């Protein structure tokens, strides 16, 4: 389960740096004015690069810092909801839901931290876990009710984006409760792992598809 989670840690930070330097290259693909939404996906994917690196490295020592993992998570999922709001709004309504989702955001990764920290089924884990999930709630409800006014391709790449997200965002709740359902420990970094390839990457992707959709294509 060990040796497992460490050639995972190497394979998604091969995997990040190709969502980089793919979504990058790709970035030809579509009209330049399309082309912001492919460049900050390319900086998610390379900031987690950063990061998958040192945790790699802490794992392979025995002395894993969960801290390099929640880091990247309050940097990344900010820029990724700069990402999907940018698709239906702009001025005031932009700044707002962007400052509101990212406090939001913050204090969902915030509590997670203080929760994963404390013993595994300690009141400490299951207060971070709740305050963590309402605040997931909340975004995720957020999430559904953006892009009402949409039409044609444009609606169904959007709702392929957030379908993902809809999705691809519950395997995190998952691993956090994954340590006391068993003896697995290693599966809380497993399933975070997995989220965070599918996550980042392809959202890069249907990112990519939705600046090729914008670009008439
Ligand atoms: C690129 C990284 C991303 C999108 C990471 C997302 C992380 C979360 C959505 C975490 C959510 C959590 C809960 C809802 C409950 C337990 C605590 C967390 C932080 C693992
Ligand atoms: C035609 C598309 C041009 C791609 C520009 C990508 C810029 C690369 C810079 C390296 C990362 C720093
Ligand atoms: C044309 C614009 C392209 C922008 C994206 C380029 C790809 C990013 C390169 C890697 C980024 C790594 C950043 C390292 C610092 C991470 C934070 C450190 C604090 C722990
Ligand atoms: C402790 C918070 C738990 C429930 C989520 C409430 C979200 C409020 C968002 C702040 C921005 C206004
Ligand atoms: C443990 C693995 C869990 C797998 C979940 C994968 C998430 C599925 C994403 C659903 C929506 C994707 C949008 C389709 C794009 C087609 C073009
Ligand atoms: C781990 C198995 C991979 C299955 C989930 C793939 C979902 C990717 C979504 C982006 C669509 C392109
Ligand atoms: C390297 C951190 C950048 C966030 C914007
Ligand atoms: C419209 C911006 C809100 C400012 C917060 C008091
Ligand atoms: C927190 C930042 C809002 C002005
Ligand atoms: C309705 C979402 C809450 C689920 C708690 C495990
Ligand atoms: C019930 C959880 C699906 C992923
Ligand atoms: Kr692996
Ligand atoms: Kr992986
Ligand atoms: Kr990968
Ligand atoms: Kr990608
Ligand atoms: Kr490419
Ligand atoms: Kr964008
Ligand atoms: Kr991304
Ligand atoms: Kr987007
Ligand atoms: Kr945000
Ligand atoms: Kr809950
Ligand atoms: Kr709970
Ligand atoms: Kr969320
Ligand atoms: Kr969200
Ligand atoms: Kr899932
Ligand atoms: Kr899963
Ligand atoms: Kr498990
Ligand atoms: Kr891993
Ligand atoms: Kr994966
Ligand atoms: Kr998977």
């Amino acid at each position: 389960m060990e040796e497992l989670t460490y050639r995972l840690f190497m394979v998604a930070t091969v995997g990040m740096l190709a969502g980089t330097v793919f979504l990058l290259a790709s970035s030809r693909e579509v009209k330049p004015e399309h082309r912001r939404g492919v460049y900050i996906s390319a900086l998610v994917c390379g900031i987690a690069w950063y990061h998958y690196q040192k945790m790699g490295a802490s794992w392979e020592s025995g002395s894993y810092d969960t801290g390099l993992r929640y880091v990247d998570w309050v940097l990344t999922v900010p820029l990724m909801f700069v990402e999907v709001l940018a698709v239906t709004r702009k001025g005031a309504a932009y700044n707002e839901a962007v400052r509101n989702w990212g406090i939001a955001a913050t204090v969902m990764i915030g509590a997670g931290y203080y929760g994963e920290t404390s013993a595994a089924g300690s009141n400490e884990y299951w207060t971070g876990f709740v305050i963590a999930m309402a605040t997931y709630v909340w975004l995720m409800r957020n999430l559904q009710a953006e892009g009402e006014g949409l039409k044609g391709d444009q609606a169904v790449a959007f709702e392929n984006i957030k379908n993902l997200i809809l999705v691809g965002w519950i395997i995190y709740p998952l691993g956090y409760i994954a340590p006391v359902v068993g003896d697995f420990d290693a599966i809380r970094e497993v399933l975070y792992t997995i989220a965070d390839i599918i996550n980042k990457v392809g959202l890069g992707v249907l990112v990519l598809q939705m600046a090729r959709v914008q670009s008439g294509e």
